[PDB]
């Protein structure tokens, strides 16, 4: 029986789903740590004690407590990315999709969702690793992990809430299958970690942790690099946002011990409730509770760990969609919404800048209102909104990510970097939001070959040349076959920053992506600001 | 008689000249001060005392003490302006073109050099105004100046050596025309001054200058401004030059008495041969003796007159050439040559750009650089030379003058404004050079129809029209005639920003002229610097 599989803590047994008119199969719900109820909130994750019989594995998981969006009541494009099973603490479990029949000793991608660590579930429709596993003989692994306060609380010199945990559940669950993989036909020695957004951070902070190189062997970030503005804080700060949540829930904040046994017999709604007023008064794009810079997890500062290449030497592939910052105007600026143009005023564009850039003095946010400003066309509608939506996009993401790509590139054994600029075709968002962050996922998983899904033709084909480029990079460490007649994607060097165009056309090579922008977020501003 | 005038100071008789195959009677050379020589020098000018009997007004005068330019001997495309005359600080005279019959109270254009304030000389061949004097009708009057230290060494608070005394002897010269234009034709009612570069920013001075506001009626300014960064300098800072002066010729600097009587024994070019040591930085286009804000001739500083109002409100007709930067990258910049196409290295550029702005601080470059590169392609010789031509030009010229239409606009009764982008096609420079400034000058006084300078047929068709516009612009205060005909110069208006094409294709209408540049170098840049 392939379906009965004994792993180190007990034994599982999944199910037969059917693919695209075949079969393969999947063992969902596994977990691998104890759950984290009572004392254990806000702790590290302790691995799974060992079972007695056979796990039923054939649902899929809880969710994790987390905040659950409603600007859009029954809204598909918003709901998708809602939990779709029932919310518990009891949530740290991974799923395993294996082709069948079971490889004796394959490539092994492991899926980190993004959700900006406030949110996030592996149970989507559109992280559904069946196509994915079975379309290229791949064992896929989603996993999960705390979000919001109940992972990353950040309380630094007390070890029962020291931050940074929810990462440590995704390097338990990387341990998991660095210790069991192995028994449903997959090599602990090729493991593929690629996320989006938050997973796509998560990826890059394995990179950089010391305690995580080990568990997994190549990387993927999509949309995400770890020396994003709204990834990380440091220290000092996020200690301070732990002790704002006391005060804006009446706890005790002479202590940390009561600081914290005032924030564990809540129940859990209470805490998400009351996640959101602990930023900086302002929102555009910043997330309550989020990795820290803790000097044990992250040895360093970021920056200094990219400078001297305190890092995973490897290869990794990673790239940005077009339009990234659509939907953080869209749930919080003025006068965007998702049933107009949101053209745009002059006067709501410099509003825009000012929440864009979170921390700016009145220098800075002349510098930003004045690279993005078409002086001959101020009041233009649509270059306003079109313009501080590339704001939001390049300096949260696009620019974050690329100073990654230039640093990283100096050491590691090789870079691939693409542009996915393709708005699909049955997308339910508004047009003006372009190529929206989370809409290259579904062609990640193979989505367009389902064709009740009412994808065109073009739409499989480019799922399915973005699955090659995606499993035979988990394989090889190179995008492309050799021996191939293919336009091959070529290597991203240090000197020509070269990277491709992600779409239904045949493929392109361009050079140094979004240098000017970029220039101006990564080395002039930080000089603006650093000035007196 | 006719070339037989009685002026408030005495009789001077001139001479009968050819025009373009008939005759109009110039009066060359009538002294409107008495020479600024021994005890006199630095001294405010003094009316020229009356003379008994009759002034051979029939050559041209002297002209002032200069540096002569020599990177190219014989090279006419420099040597046009250079002195042409003997050099002598006995050099106040100006020069009187009437036409023939004498008119009845016509119009007057009396016209100022430009130089840097360091040279220019009112006898040169492209200041001859014959030609406008006789195909426009008018009575064309051009003045001198003490140039250099002669005209601008300024210690604030002696008498001796107070400064401005080179725009003092403008306005004596303007006054001269108030006086005794009427007995040459003139109508001193209808007096228009106008001038080029320094010339330029002149006119821009008395139109601020409560004892010069008086003396004319309209404006022409072509390529500079009052307010331009090279064109005015501090109490504090001419003070401390007039004393480098001094000690780069070893004399005596316990006081100011001292130190006047010091330098007024140095033959004239002892001083020339050490007026630029005396610059406080390596620099292009700044001069040493340059106009200070004294408190007299300026009541207060530039911006806060230009801000309250408190200039001449009339009308102003106004301009810029192509690419004013050309000429100084050549001579004090590197990787320029007069034969080559100065295609400049990216470490060339970066050495262009600190001599550009010598008064930037680091943060202020590395503003300036990012706003002129294209960083897709940081190596392409031709976008740099090109870039540092447009940094220098709107650096210094081109931003300052619209920073000056803008403000002078709220106040004003009339503006127009003209940009001049076409490159003479008999010209002796370089092609990479483009629109040198200064080379409008030859269609304002119409060389181009004489046919022996070999000018082509469409660009004597150009300086008829420019000369027409500078014409009845002078008559009228408007460069249309009401014979609603050929295509209308449009008003500037401080909402639309019209301005206007001159060359020899059909004339068309552009808006906010180089705005997105000028937002960086009239509201950005200085508010980085006031912060930094
Ligand atoms: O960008 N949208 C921002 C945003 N939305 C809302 C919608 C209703 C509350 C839901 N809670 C919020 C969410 C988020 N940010 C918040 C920042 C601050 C605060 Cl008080 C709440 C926030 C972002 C994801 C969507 C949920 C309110 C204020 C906002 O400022
Ligand atoms: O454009 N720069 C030109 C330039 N020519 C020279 C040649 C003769 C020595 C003094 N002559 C001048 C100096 C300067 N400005 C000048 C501008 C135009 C001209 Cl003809 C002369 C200038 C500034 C620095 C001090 C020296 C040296 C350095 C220069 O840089
Ligand atoms: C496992 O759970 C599913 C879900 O209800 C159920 O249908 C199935 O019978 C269970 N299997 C076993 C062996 O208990
Ligand atoms: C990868 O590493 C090998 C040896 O360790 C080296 O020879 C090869 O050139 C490297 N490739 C890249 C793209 O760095
Ligand atoms: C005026 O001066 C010129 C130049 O020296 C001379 O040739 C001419 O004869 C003079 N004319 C009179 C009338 O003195
Ligand atoms: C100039 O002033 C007159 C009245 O003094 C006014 O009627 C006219 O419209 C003004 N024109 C401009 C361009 O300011
Ligand atoms: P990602 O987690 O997007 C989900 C809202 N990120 C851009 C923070
Ligand atoms: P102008 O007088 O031109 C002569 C070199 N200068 C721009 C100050
Ligand atoms: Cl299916
Ligand atoms: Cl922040
Ligand atoms: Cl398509
Ligand atoms: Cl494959
Ligand atoms: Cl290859
Ligand atoms: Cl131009
Ligand atoms: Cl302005
Ligand atoms: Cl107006």
């Amino acid at each position: 029986s392939e379906l009965l599989v004994n792993t180190k803590s007990g034994k599982v047994m999944g199910t037969r789903v059917p693919v695209l008119s075949s079969h393969i199969s999947a063992f969902l719900g596994i977990p691998f740590a104890e759950p984290p109820v009572g004392n254990m909130r806000f702790r590290r994750p302790e691995p799974k004690k060992p079972w007695s019989g056979v796990w039923n594995a054939s649902t899929y998981p809880n969710n994790c407590q987390q905040y659950v969006d409603e600007q859009f009541p029954g809204f598909s494009g918003s709901e998708m990315w809602n939990p779709n099973r029932e919310m518990s603490e009891d949530c740290l479990y991974l799923n395993i999709w294996v082709p069948s029949p079971r490889p004796k000793s394959t490539t092994v991608m492991v899926w980190i969702y993004g959700g900006g660590f406030y949110s996030g579930s592996s149970t989507l429709d559109v992280y559904n690793g069946k196509y994915l596993a079975y379309t290229e003989e791949v064992v896929l692994v989603s996993l999960s992990y705390r979000v919001g306060a109940f992972g990353f609380l950040a309380l630094h010199g007390s070890q029962e809430a020291p931050g940074n945990v929810g990462l440590l559940d995704q390097r338990m669950a990387l341990q998991w299958v660095h210790d069991n993989i192995q028994f449903f036909g997959g090599d602990p020695k090729t493991v593929t970690i690629f996320g989006e957004s938050a997973g796509g951070a998560s990826v890059g902070m394995h990179i950089l942790s010391p305690g995580s190189r080990d568990l997994f062997r190549r990387a993927i970030l999509q949309s995400g690099s770890p020396n994003c503005p709204w990834a990380s804080v440091s220290v000092a700060e996020g200690r301070r946002r732990a002790v704002e949540l006391g005060r804006n829930l009446n706890c005790n904040l002479n202590s940390d011990e009561e600081l914290i046994h005032c924030l564990r017999e809540k129940k859990p709604q209470e805490l998400i409730d009351v996640e959101w007023n602990v930023l900086p008064f302002d929102s555009i794009f910043r997330f309550s509770f989020v990795p820290v810079i803790d000097g044990e997890f992250f040895p360093t500062s970021l920056e200094s760990m990219l400078n001297s290449g305190n890092f995973k030497k490897t290869q990794i592939l990673l790239g940005v969609n077009k339009d990234e910052g659509s939907f953080f105007l869209l749930y919080g600026a003025p006068g965007f919404s998702k049933d107009s143009e949101s053209k745009i005023s002059r006067e709501d564009f410099m509003s825009g800048v000012k929440l864009s850039v979170p921390h700016a003095n009145d220098l800075g946010l002349d510098a930003v209102t004045l690279q993005y400003t078409d002086w001959m066309d101020d009041n233009n509608g649509i270059k306003n909104r079109d313009g501080l939506d590339d704001i939001v996009g390049d300096h949260n993401v696009i620019c974050p990510l690329m100073h990654f790509v230039n640093k990283y590139t100096k050491f590691g054994n090789g870079t691939y970097l693409y542009f996915f600029n393709h708005r699909a075709s049955n997308l339910v968002w508004p047009e003006w939001m372009g190529v929206i962050h989370g809409y290259e996922i579904e062609f990640v998983f193979g989505l367009p070959l389902v064709k009740e899904l009412n994808y065109t033709a073009e739409e499989e084909a480019l799922s399915r040349r973005i699955m090659h480029y995606w499993a035979t990079f988990a394989k090889t460490g190179n995008p492309n076959e050799p021996h191939s007649q293919e336009s091959k994607w070529p290597l991203f060097t240090t000197k020509e920053q070269k990277f491709i165009d992600l779409n239904t056309e045949p493929m392109k090579v361009h050079q140094r992506l979004r240098v000017q922008m970029c220039v101006f977020w990564n080395q002039f501003l930080p000089k603006l600001l650093n000035a007196t």
